[PDB]
């Protein structure tokens, strides 16, 4: 059972392993880009002219580089920034949402690519995460940008190219500097998280201040952070570390200069057709969760009714049946999925006799038995809901037992009434029952 979810990109992140193929007038396969599995096409290309911008310092220019290629590139940009001006952190940015998934991080890669084997995951749980809530953060750095201008007529010279019957397409447009995606689990509830991860944020990235309240150290020191960093220090796997100094060191800027500029972060594609721009329409599917159901009986009361100046024992146990729900098996509390039909069942053995009958156990008795299932729906505002068994009252009678022979033998034996109702989860193709 899943979710299917379509989402459109027209820039994609340049994975640490890849910046090789990424540079203004790059050749590649057109089914090639959207896995990340670049293939260069082999052509002999055009001159290109690239607007150079550093929006930091807000400062633009041109430069051409004659035969497209990285290392053609690499000397046009430093050639420029070895004799203007330049920046050290660049234009700071940040993008904070909520995700379920490690599949979802697709959507922040603006491609197909495994995102949940890039964060160390790849039952259905391993990609899902595990805290109470997970964000995700969107950081960079932009240095500088690279941005063609429409080629006029064809960027290749000669049509005399293995393309292997695939339009292709090109690298036309590239920003560079320094990204993290960060992913953060905590036990938190969302809003606060949501609102905890901004103000950290806001503070280390923005404003380079550390003057967190202890409600943010806490936040620090008990969250699941795990990050995938693009740049000359980023790794081409996510790193997963759970510490306040490891979080102060990752999520600072990075600095850049004339000789390390920034490396490409994300860039943009054409076609060589007709120089027109590439948009791509991605569609994934989000294996939904198990839910984790418990039975529970709270308010329990237990009360006797004695009368031994009368012989008879009148004993009533009650309770308030209530089902807990969970996303895993670590009891991390989830609210209900709609139109889930929760089955609770209820075997009742009852027994009555008028003259006091003496049993030596209750597993003596010749109980008439009758079950029902009990059935709840529509209970999407808590993690955890009542169970109504009884008419005019919230609390399930669990036993009740009359005993006693009377004024004549006094005694707290014999049995004149008993109910006894046994509550348990009913198995459901949509839940997985937790039993103590």
């Amino acid at each position: 059972d899943t979710e299917t979810k379509e989402f459109e990109s027209s820039e994609s992140v340049v994975l640490n392993h890849l910046n090789r193929y990424v540079f203004p007038g790059s050749l590649l396969m057109g089914n090639s880009i959207q896995d990340l599995n670049y293939k260069p096409v082999f052509a002999s290309l055009n001159p290109i002219t690239v607007s150079l911008s550093i929006p930091a310092i807000n400062q633009n220019t041109a430069i051409t580089i004659t035969n497209p290629s990285l290392s053609a590139t690499r000397a046009a940009v430093y050639n420029y920034l070895k004799t203007a001006d330049f920046t050290q952190n660049g234009q700071l940015s940040y993008s904070i949402q909520q995700f379920s998934s490690y599949d979802e991080l697709k959507v922040a890669f603006g491609s197909n690519v495994n995102s949940r084997n890039l964060f160390g995951k790849n039952n259905v749980e391993e990609g899902m995460v595990a805290r109470q809530s997970g964000f995700y953060v969107k950081f960079y750095q932009t240095s500088f940008t690279l941005d063609m201008d429409v080629p006029n007529g064809s960027l290749v010279k000669d049509n005399n190219f293995d393309s292997e019957g695939i339009e292709p397409v090109y690298v036309s447009s590239i920003s560079y500097g320094r990204m993290g995606i960060l992913a953060i689990e905590t036990n938190e509830k969302a809003e606060d998280a949501k609102r905890i991860i901004n103000e950290t944020f806001n503070k280390l990235f923005y404003k380079k201040q550390t003057n967190f309240s202890q409600e943010e150290k806490s936040f620090i020191e008990g969250a699941d952070f795990n990050l995938y960093l693009v740049g000359g220090d980023g790794s081409t796997a996510s790193q997963s570390f759970k510490g306040y100094e490891a979080f102060v060191n990752h999520v600072s800027q990075g600095t850049f200069s004339k000789d390390q500029p920034g490396v490409p972060i994300f860039c943009s594609y054409s076609y060589l057709k007709d120089n027109s721009p590439v948009k791509t329409k991605f569609k994934f599917d989000i294996k939904r969760p198990p839910l984790y159901v418990k039975l529970v009986k709270e308010n329990m009361k237990d009360i006797n009714f004695n009368d031994p100046d009368g012989g008879i024992y009148d004993n009533k146990k009650e309770a308030i049946l209530k089902i807990y729900f969970y996303k895993n098996r670590s009891l991390v509390p989830t609210l209900p999925n709609p139109y889930i039909n929760f089955k609770i069942r209820e075997k009742k053995k009852k027994w009555q006799s008028i003259a006091p009958v003496y049993y030596s156990s209750l597993d003596q008795v010749p109980f008439n038995i009758s079950e029902r299932i009990l059935t709840k729906q529509n209970t999407l505002q808590n993690i955890f809901a009542t169970i109504q068994t009884q008419d005019n009252t919230e609390f399930s009678l669990i036993s009740r037992i009359i005993r006693g022979g009377g004024r004549q033998n006094p005694v707290p034996a014999g049995f004149r009434a008993i109910e006894i109702n046994d509550y348990e989860l009913v198995e459901d193709s949509n839940y997985i029952i937790i039993k103590d």
